[PDB]
Parts: C-alpha cells; structure tokens; sequence
C-alpha cells in the first residue's frame, strides 16, 4: 500500500461519501505505523524526526565536539564541526556546580552578545534544566554554546559546563540561523540513532493518543501512560488517573491537532530508548455544541520504547 | 516524488489547517486539467465520462443495430450487440409523425410491460424530446427501445422512429438493468468519440464554474456561457447575465456539491463538438450564517468545445 493507493483513495472518497469521510481516512493513515514507514523510508532520521526547517547542534562530550546541521524535508546538511571545550565531568548533570555538559536535547532559546570577553563572539543559551531535568530535580543554570576568550587567551581544558568552540566557526554558524532556535543533541561515548520504526511507532501512536484523548476513550487513552509518569506541575500517575476518570465521564466533544511536530532521540545515561516530541497543539471542547474552551499551546512529551510498547514517562 | 509530496501537503494542511481547507485542496485538483488527463489515460473514454456504474445503449441508426454496456470505473463492458429496426426518416427527429429515430443522447425513463402484442416482451421508454430538443422547438413523443410482434410477425423493415431489437436479447439487457436507467446515444452514420483532451477540458471546466459560482466570482461564471445561452425556462444570455449580475453583488455564502458527474459526447448533424453533462447538485445558500435556501436536483448542461475553448449553451 503505497503514497499514490492513498491519494486515489482519499480523492474517491472526496467524490463519492463527501468530506467527513476524508477526515476519518485521514485519521486513520495518521494513527497507522505503516503510513509513517513508507513517508520515512528514503529520510535521514538518525537525529529524528522533523517537520519543519530546523536547525540542530550535535555534542559528543567525550571526544569533545560539536557539529552543525541544518534539516529540510527531513534531510540533513552536514553545515561544519570542530573540536570543543566541554565541561570536567563526565555523565549526567544533575546539580548546580557539579562541572557536567549535560546529556541530552535542549533548545536554544536566545543569543546573548554583550559578555565578558572570555565568552567570545556569542553565547547561545540553551534551556538547562528542561522539563525532563526539571521533573527530576535536576539543578543547576546557564548551560551556553559559547566561543573562545576574544584577548586569544588558551587557558583552559575544560569549561564549567558550557560548550566552546572557535570564533569564526561560531558566527559562522550565527549567519546560517539567522536568529532562528536549534535543537541540541548531546551524548556522552556512542549515540544511538532513532531508527526508522522507533519514529513510525511514536509517531502512530502519537495520533492514537490523541485520537483516544479527543473522542474521550478513557481505557485506550490511559494505556499510553507509564506507571512512572510525570506531569509537568509534579502530578504523578494515580492522581493523574483519577482526574482524568472524571474529565472523561463528562462525555465532552473534542477537537484537537498537532502541528509542526519534532521526535527526537534523547541520550540517556541508562541509554533507555526516551524520545522528545515536541509540537503545536490545536485544542478544542464544546459543550452542547456551543465552544466552551480553546487553547494552542507548545506541547512536550518525553515518550519510552521498552518492551517494544511506547509510553508517555512526561507530559507537558 | 510528487506522488509522496502531493499527499504530504495534503496531511500537513489537515493537522495545520483543518478538514476544510482540505477539501478546497481536492477541489483545486478537480478544476485542474492536467488532474483529470492523468486521471482518464487509461479509461475506455470514447462514450464520455461516467462518475458512477452507469448503463448504456448506442444505437446506429445507419447500420441499423444497438449495442448494450456496463460501465463501472468508466470501463465498457460490452454485455452485448444485434440488428435492429429504426425508423425510416433519415437525419434528425424534429416533429411530432415524421418517422426519424433521433439522434443524440438520451435518457431510459421507464419500463413499459402491459403492451399491445406488436411491441414485444417490453418497451424502454426514452425522454425524446429531450432538453436540448426541447429548446430547439422539436415535438413529438413515444421514442422506445422495445422488442418484436409476439404473435410472431416480421412484416416490416422500419418503425415510426422506435428501436426493436429481438425479445430474447431485450429480457437479457432488462435482466441486467434490474430498474436501473440507462443512458442511449444514437448516431447516424459514423461516430466521433469524446477523447481524453475534450473530457479533461469539460470536467476541469466544470468545477472552475462550480467554484467561480458558489465563491460569487461573476466576471469568470459569467466567461463559460456561449453568447447563445438558453437556460430551460427559455431565458437567453443578456437577461441571464442581468438577473446574475444583480444575485452574484448579495454576495451570499453558498456550498455546491455535485456528485454522479457524467459527460456524454452529443451526436448532432453539423458534427460540433457537443456534449450533455449530467449529474446531481447539492445547493445551499446561506443570509449572515443562517441556511436560506437549500435545493438538491438533477442538473444539465450541453456544452460546445470550439475554437479549443468550453462553452455553455444550454442549462437546466
């Protein structure tokens, strides 16, 4: 079952049974693991799985180093990579002062350009802790992509935490961004790759999950959910649960949608299979048919392959 | 490739978008010639275009003999062909008592059984005079495909204009039928076939008109009629585009949907390439969101192809 299968299908569905009938086809290829196999097959997925545009820093701690990419129709571009300063200390991060790089994907959420010289030409900050090093009680602050002392001092082995490389390297990086965000992808020996079925499963069972969320399935919707798991505001899986008995007995209808969506392996000290998943969610519930809330927000899940069954261990 | 990117668009404008603007992308497809050429390339097409199972009868007045055939997918299934007895006026049917068989594409109406003995097993009623008759001023009545005397004569070689074949083969062709009409295109001496290029002009044709009506667009609506438009009701082409001009500056909303499209190539005696279209409309109306008017009816055009440009002639 092929891309040309499905578009003569949805076209004659179009033509014959109307518009309703469209959406649920389309349902119905979005929560299908072999629709996401075949859109998959000729992609470069090792770092994951992106929508649109991005931009994606790579950090090997051990080496050191730090390489550039830029990824469109989910295609890599190799833009450079160097040697870097990383942090003393190996392995996770886990408090504040503890001299670690952290492992892990992070975001960059601004550029700061009025520093110390130390610092060189920039700092990109990225956001340490993150909601997974948030939720497990991970400390610490000011984790930045930075460059080398401008006065061209070389003093130094390691950073406090921050990653550091060349100058011209770094702004040359600044010019191909352009003041977008980037992901960072950062791993401590080896990286393991999201393959190819590991993006399919997540992302069948992301519209599943959705799908169970929105019609108000309560069993199916709850199956997605590790034991473990965390909500953002600290609410763990029992409370989680009961909650979410009530919302749903309340019979609501529901729309939602996701958008601009990322899946991106997260390295891991235990080198559990965890994947991020990042994207723009269109929510909506009406009661009595009349709009009783509406909400588009930044959506984050932090999702585990074990057992071959993918679960939710993180939800904001 | 494009297949992949066309469906591609397609599920990111559903999630990004919604269900609705979906559908205005299938129904760009629909007004796009090059959509419908790879859509028909490998068609039988030469009878025209046939949304649905549909049925058909071409009679050859000259020859004489009448051939039956399912269509499904618009493939002609030929289930069977024989001699026939015609009326004995050559040319066209234009009175009430001339003699002449008709020529041009009909409709099967009704199933006729408590006859006089002359008529055979049954007669299949066709609608001569039809619209296009109708508007060129033609009389006359009683047009049936129908079988041989059952007293077992054989006297004469012509009808009054009526088409018998044998009583065997007409109960064969009325098995298959099982109540459903079937369309009769009838010819004279040779038989100019739609092609795919003239099928893909009318259909992509047909829903740019669709979309330039319902959106209120009057300049491009207004482009399709021929100079020499009659609408059913005998109304011509300056005060059509009077009273539209005044309907299209409202400004209403409205949705139109047409199922069961199908274009029929038109035999005529200057050999102009015409065509009857017919098919099912869904139409509503709408005054500051409230549905004002809501209709669902069996539309016709007949439509020329001149100088490589489709026009309008006739509309019901």
């Amino acid at each position: 079952l092929n891309a040309s299968d499905r578009l003569l299908e949805i076209m004659r569905l179009y033509q014959k049974q109307g518009l309703e009938m469209v959406g649920q086809k389309l349902d119905s290829y979005l929560a299908d693991k072999s629709f996401w196999a075949e859109e998959l097959q000729n992609k470069d997925t090792d770092f994951g799985y992106y929508q649109n545009k991005q931009f994606l820093f790579v950090a090997n701690k051990s080496k050191p180093s730090l390489e550039f990419y830029e990824i469109e129709n989910n295609m890599l571009k190799k833009i450079n990579s160097s040697k870097a300063l990383v942090g003393s200390k190996k392995g996770d991060k886990t408090l504040e002062g503890d001299l670690a790089t952290p492992i892990g994907v992070y975001r960059i959420t601004q550029k700061l350009e009025r520093l110390d010289q130390y610092y060189g030409v920039l700092a990109f900050v990225t956001n340490y802790p993150n909601l997974y090093d948030t939720l497990k009680k991970r400390t610490g602050h000011g984790i930045w992509v930075h460059g080398m002392p401008l006065n061209g001092d070389r003093n130094e082995l390691n950073t406090k935490g921050c990653i550091a490389i060349e100058n011209p390297l770094l702004s040359s990086y600044d010019k191909v961004l352009k003041g977008e965000k980037a992901f960072l992808i950062t791993y401590e020996d080896k990286f393991f790759p999201s393959t190819k079925e590991e993006l399919s499963m997540i992302l069948s069972s992301l519209f599943q999950w959705k799908e169970a969320w929105a019609r108000g399935d309560f069993e199916r919707y709850m199956r997605f959910y590790n034991p473990n798991f965390t909500r953002y505001d600290g609410m763990k899986f029992n409370a989680f649960k009961e909650y979410k008995k009530r919302v749903f007995a309340k019979n609501e209808k529901k729309n939602i949608a996701f958008s601009s969506i990322n899946v991106i392996p997260y390295p891991n000290s235990q080198n559990k299979r965890l994947f991020y998943v990042v994207f723009d969610q269109d929510y909506k519930a009406y009661q009595h048919n009349k709009l009783s809330y509406s909400s588009n927000s930044q959506k984050e899940l932090y999702i585990e392959i074990e057992n071959n069954q993918v679960s939710i261990i993180m939800e904001k």
